[PDB]
């Protein structure tokens, strides 16, 4: 955690490959259960996704699932309430039941350099995205997520090349590029300090699809967010 | 794998372009990259050299690659903007490294310093003593042939640490590649000279040298 905070301070991002301790037996099992959820995402070159937001208090570890704000309400109010301006299904029942989801939400936060101690007692909105990227046999530029801190975990990579992650300065110069390749390979970043992007994926075996599964969480300090019905 | 043990046993391995599988995206980016050699700045008679150069911070486990501040003394120019923007450069950087027989798996978690050189050799009518064997003072090297035009000679040479010639081969096709263990052999390349004596002989080459540097820090 402490090298990570300093890496985020200095460089705006920090990497955590799974190769430093990926699993005891019970953890490994919860990883497998979680990653399997990416096979059951609502289908829409091709991107399948699910989404939810959490009320989160770092001091207590309190995590509450915020009500899934309907798209028709956001659009017609022209107010997406800080969340995404897209229409996405909620996280599955078995995603939410998986204790690894709450564990990762709490544990990832400890890698971020929180600039004011008082923020640990405030609510944070935590946006949680399951993304499956698909390139079938047949790119967004540098950006921010409009949060304070982000984390990405690779759930899976299937017949995929490319997909390199790119870190840019606020001035849109490439300063770093890395590769999440193993399951649970992880990156943390300070979202107001860098911009980022990901290269397209392409199949290694071109007769088959290439698939990249990631879990992205974005943490935004929100001192005025109050508890909602759950 | 084969290149590893070939490097482990003999200190160098060849990878001809034909032994490689090339799709169309790779095909497209190779042409974009090789064309960069047409816009290099001169000075590194009978022999001319145009070049460009930069260094990267590299961690193999994560694939992290960071361009390091351009130091003007390896005045060599930096790699061009379109060179650095070509995804093939860092993809070769990472892929080439996988061929090296790293002695300790833990070195995969350390920083490496990677030098990346764009070399163009131009040769006009001969009136030129070839170089003796030598190191590059790295742990592992790779050379990729980008282009060879109207050129005879230019053979790559592998020597023993005793400075005796053990092997000689010639990179001739685009993306012909040589890997080597730099503390293990010495190497050299012979001069090129024009075939058609009324045109320049040109040999274009991408060289990367990898040096394990556990104490290298990230630079901002
Ligand atoms: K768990
Ligand atoms: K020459």
């Amino acid at each position: 955690q402490t090298e990570a905070r300093e890496e985020l301070r200095a460089n705006g991002y920090s990497l955590l490959p799974a190769d430093r301790l990926v699993i005891d037996a019970e953890l490994r099992q919860h990883v497998k259960e979680l990653a399997a959820e990416w096979e059951n995402l609502e289908t829409d070159r091709f991107r399948e996704r699910a989404y939810d937001r959490f009320f989160f208090v770092p001091r207590t570890g309190e995590v509450r699932l915020r009500p899934h704000r309907p798209y028709f309400q956001s659009m017609n109010a022209n107010d997406y309430a800080g969340g995404i301006d897209r229409d996405v299904a909620p996280l599955s029942r078995t995603t939410l039941a998986n204790p690894l989801l709450t564990r990762l939400l709490r544990a990832d936060f400890e890698n971020f350099p929180v600039p004011e101690e008082s923020w640990l007692d405030d609510p944070w909105d935590v946006q949680c995205h399951q993304f499956r990227i698909i390139s079938t046999p047949d790119p967004e530029g540098p950006h921010r997520d409009e949060v304070d801190f982000g984390v990405i975990h690779l759930m899976g990579r299937f017949n995929a090349a490319g997909g390199e992650s790119q870190v840019y300065s606020l001035e849109r110069e490439l300063v770093a590029e890395f590769c999440l390749t193993e399951q649970m390979d992880t990156m943390f970043w300070s979202d107001g300090q860098i911009l980022h992007a990901v290269r397209p994926i392409h199949p290694v075996d071109p007769t088959k699809a290439a698939v990249r599964d990631v879990l992205i969480m974005g943490y935004k300090h929100e001192p005025e967010l109050r508890r909602e019905e759950q």
